[PDB]
């Protein structure tokens, strides 16, 4: 219904009515975002805007220089990392080997770290100014275009929200059911959260995969909120700025990034900030929650 009837938020059907026309392919996203999407196999980096859920592709190049093929597990595996991320600012790293300045993404995210990986220092760059050859050995990691391409490419990611989104070989699409059943569980969660039902709210997190902090067991996790919950005290919740993300993975899983911001009210104790939750859809079509920031 258009005039969105109090749950509207927990219906699928909501949600398609939203998404409407909108290429959500590579998210469905609540501000005008640029994502730089590479394909390790191809070779190839993209940028594209989004806005209002109409793509530009404002940035192409082929044969760029990724680091070594399978997920990034640990430092110094030399892998370039497969999932979705973010691009900091242009900055000056100091040393003429990457280029003429770079710009770093967010590796580990907390996925990532929940699951134990390390390293860091995957940044986008260039080619060493002595122009000595790079191959996807010397990059550790990283991304290189060409140094008459970084201009534009700087460019065209300047002053914006600018996530990454690195494919292994798939190519890695949102789909708009997917999207659409997801920020239904989303509000479904957020409504267990805040009715402090604790049984429904645990079954929205990957009983065998979902972490907290390495090596975490759900039961250490379960019986805290269990606890935490029996306090049913009034609370009130408010997510905003939703920007759901296909996330490229080796798992064989189709999973998302969903990051919005949580406004948490009750009495004694209120918080408000960036949340994030990385998720799988399981066999059900159901939200699986595998890290929550």
């Amino acid at each position: 219904s258009g005039l969105v009837p109090r749950g509207s938020h927990m219906q699928k059907d909501f949600w398609l009515s939203e998404i409407g026309d909108k290429n959500i392919s590579l998210g469905y996203y609540d501000d005008n975002v640029a994502i730089v999407l590479t394909n390790k196999t191809d070779k190839i980096l993209r940028v594209y805007s989004y806005e209002d859920g109409k793509i530009r592709k404002d940035f192409e190049q082929k044969e760029i220089i990724t680091g070594l093929m399978g997920d990034k597990k640990i430092e110094g595996d030399l892998k370039t990392p497969v999932g979705f991320y973010e691009l900091g600012r242009k900055f000056n790293p100091g040393d003429p080997y990457y280029g003429p300045f770079a710009f770093a993404t967010t590796y580990p995210n907390l996925l990532d770290k929940v699951q134990g990986k390390t390293g860091g220092g995957i940044w986008i760059h260039g080619y060493p100014l002595d122009g000595s050859r790079l191959d996807e050995f010397k990059t550790r990691g990283c991304i290189a275009l060409f140094n008459n391409n970084l201009e534009k490419f700087a460019q065209v990611v300047q002053d914006k929200k600018v996530f990454v989104m690195t494919e292994e070989k798939e190519k890695i699409r949102a789909k708009k059911d997917q999207i659409a059943s997801l920020l239904a569980d989303l509000f479904t969660w957020k409504l267990a959260w805040t009715n402090s039902d604790t049984n429904t709210y645990l079954s929205f997190y990957d009983e065998q995969e979902f972490k907290r902090f390495d090596k975490m067991k759900f039961e250490q996790f379960a019986s805290m909120k269990k606890s935490i919950f029996s306090r049913k005290e009034d609370k009130k919740i408010k997510f905003s700025d939703i920007n759901i993300s296909p996330y490229p993975n080796l798992e064989n899983e189709t999973m998302y990034r969903i990051s919005f911001y949580e406004d948490y009210y009750t009495k004694n104790y209120q918080f408000r900030g960036d949340a994030i939750l990385y998720v799988k859809i399981d066999s059900k079509g159901k939200m699986k929650i595998l890290a929550e920031q």
